[PDB]
């Protein structure tokens, strides 16, 4: 199935690209090729990581997120980056998370842990979400556009040094290949995805926020890390719990940090500003992860509370 | 003392309702009748319940609540409805949960534990309060009645399945009888009732919020779940904390969902709306209950704690 | 450098003040003299205190923040109040927990702990901060001035109540003295630094909310405070966190219902209004401490997150 999705997508994406036939139907070629791309994405990654191997881990397992995210800026489309940035860890928290504590759950007893590991990847959840992106959120209301994305910037600059400071301290040949293959394929298919985004929400009547949180944020950081999924299956939690919260550990602290400065170059800048929707999801999302991380790792209708939390939010998200 | 308010209750209620004598009166006569009946309602339930009692736990148990909705739904007093859902959980979590840590904080060291169901039914609180109540409310303000409605629907519908997976899967004959008795009784108590509500707050000077947040459900929900200060008494506080959790996360799961999608039918709808104050003193109430379901059960200012911030709230719902 | 600036801050205040000259720099040689004078005010309430101990800790460990604010309300000058309160449980939880976690951060493997208390210690912090300042506040806004110090009032005499009853049942020759002298020498400074806050914000271009929740904060009660970050370096953390959480908690409990009383004598009231910004910057702050309470009472990196978020907020104060 991860074979075929990739060598229908690239010549279907090819075709459908040139032939300039129709603006709907591109959409839809262009996401499903991702999600395969995504995979492959990840798992060369992961291989390759298998003290440099946690900034390749931030860099290219968050990477068609960023690269996505980099041409919805030249585009000046920058309400959909921070929609994207929302729902990757939306899905991580929630989605690939959720699929990972209910396919996983046939075990039924119980479930691999290191308490001392989700309880400090809280303490950092917290800070990385329920301050650095509701502070600035809050505090900019009545602030002005200068001193709205110089915030972002302080807030930014330190969320990257704090992430990399810790991190400082703290087949193998196919993996660089087909990384390095990956990446310009998506890119190319992400420079002409981000021109669709408009015709998608006049024709179909879904809101630019619907098509980031969600539609962009499962294509692109939540099929990166579905890896996590299948290690929970292979007995394995404490890795696919590993992968959820550090992956939007760094979501918050490194990528978002990274899009922000990236942006100030061009054309000009997108500060850290959510609407209300995304904001109270996102901290309900990281309550409801402690509130779960706590306990006996997983369950089945534990994954189905993950999960059951998760279409609310996107059903929300596509009533707005 | 229980006998005398139902024995002078009911009499007094019909005699009122018969001679239409006043408008003012009528309510304070309905309020402690249905109170009396109310703990012979919690009492038939539990004693029914001592794989269907969850059923008739979750339906009897948070019946007057439903009984006296119901009938405001007719009214289309959708308000109130909302108020006494905000006061059920508000109740449970601080004040039949509050009297019970206090009253019961005589036995002084400690209290009895269950830290493994208190940690896992925290984890199911901040699901249905901190999202499926939180959710709903941000998400709507920008959404049109359509929309509205088809969120909650949406919320409502997974509520219900979500609670009965998990119920699914995980004297004796006066309790039928009774339980028959009290809820017509109730439901013919509660009907005149609702007619009351206008009258009361002009006279007075209260707003409806106050009487449904916290005059209808100290009345109906508190009065129902009072047997878990009694039992608290009689040292045994697992079951005390047992009732107001799995009552308010019912009400949650259950009855707010039952509600949603029943108005519906009559004569139309209410959304999962709640005011500003409403949603804040849930999320707050819930987490002072993590807070205090965490350290030692009980202790008497422990208890007096959970007491002090119910006060302040319902002075503040007196206030508004 | 503890005497120095003192034996230069004093005369120096004494002369500025006489001279007049100049309105800017006057408040810069009062925030530093008070600084100076606040570490010792700290350390005479301590030795006085190695049952009316805990009374002398909450007067006299606040009592820079309950001086400068009783000047501050006879000039009415009521929003710096509130913005120091917001500051001192900032600051405490961030600032002097954040340097005590950092500086005596090179122990490096764990830090002295006594989890039974820090678990209770947030247990009271969400009761105190999360109820007793968001509650006021959301309710607040539609309800008339009359009603709204009412509520004010009825949340700060329980408040008050709630704290003595725990707190009744659960050299030092020279303390009396230098606290005797500090007291009355910083009143004086007071009492001139609250007429230089409109000048500086007009010639800076600072708000006075920055004045008031980091400048006036900072010199006022983190400085009495700073004898936990001295603790936390000889290895004695359980001090240090005791320092901060209970001071915060008498800050919320005692100090702010304490100024909320005798504001309505003089000349006339201040409600326990704060706004968004600085109500979100409190509950996020506690949730980031329950958060670094739990897992290991410190680490470098731990302080240096907690640290994080202060400049964060610091600065978006500066900025709004």
């Amino acid at each position: 199935i991860f074979f075929i999705l990739v060598a229908a997508g690239v010549p279907l994406s090819v075709i459908g690209s040139l032939m300039h036939w129709p603006s709907a139907v591109l959409f839809a070629v262009y996401c499903v090729t991702i999600i395969a791309l995504a995979s492959y994405m990840g798992r060369a990654t992961e291989s390759l990581s298998i003290r440099i191997g946690g900034l390749l881990n931030a860099t290219f397992g968050n990477a068609v997120e960023l690269i996505i995210s980099m041409f919805a800026l030249k585009e000046g489309l920058t309400g959909i980056v921070l929609a994207s940035l929302t729902g990757s860890v939306l899905g991580n928290l929630l989605l690939v998370a959720g699929l990972s504590f209910f396919v996983g759950g046939l075990k039924y007893a119980r479930q691999e842990f290191n308490i001392h590991d989700a309880r400090h990847n809280s303490g950092l959840l917290i800070f990385a979400i329920i301050v650095a992106f509701v502070i600035p959120e809050v505090f900019s209301v009545g602030m002005g556009n200068a001193s709205k994305l110089n915030l972002s910037i302080g807030i930014s600059i330190i969320m990257i040094l704090l992430y990399v400071a810790a991190l400082y301290f703290k087949s193998g040949k196919v993996a660089t290949i087909v990384l390095f293959a990956a990446t310009i394929v998506v890119a190319y298919i992400s420079e002409n995805l981000v021109h669709t985004f408009h015709s998608v929400a006049e024709q179909f009547g879904w809101s630019e926020l619907f098509i980031g949180v969600i539609i962009v944020a499962i294509v692109g950081n939540a099929a990166e890390h579905a890896s996590a999924i299948i290690m929970a299956f292979k007995n394995k939690m404490d890795i696919a719990v590993e992968i959820a919260v550090g992956s939007t550990l760094q979501i918050a602290m490194f990528v978002a940090p990274v899009l922000v400065i990236c942006s100030i170059f061009f054309p000009t800048s997108m500060p850290l500003v959510f609407t209300l929707p995304e904001l109270v999801a996102m901290v309900s999302a990281v309550l409801l992860m402690i509130a779960i991380s706590n306990d006996g790792d997983s369950n089945w209708f534990e994954g189905a509370t993950l999960l059951a939390a998760y279409v609310i939010m996107a059903i929300g998200f596509f009533l707005l």
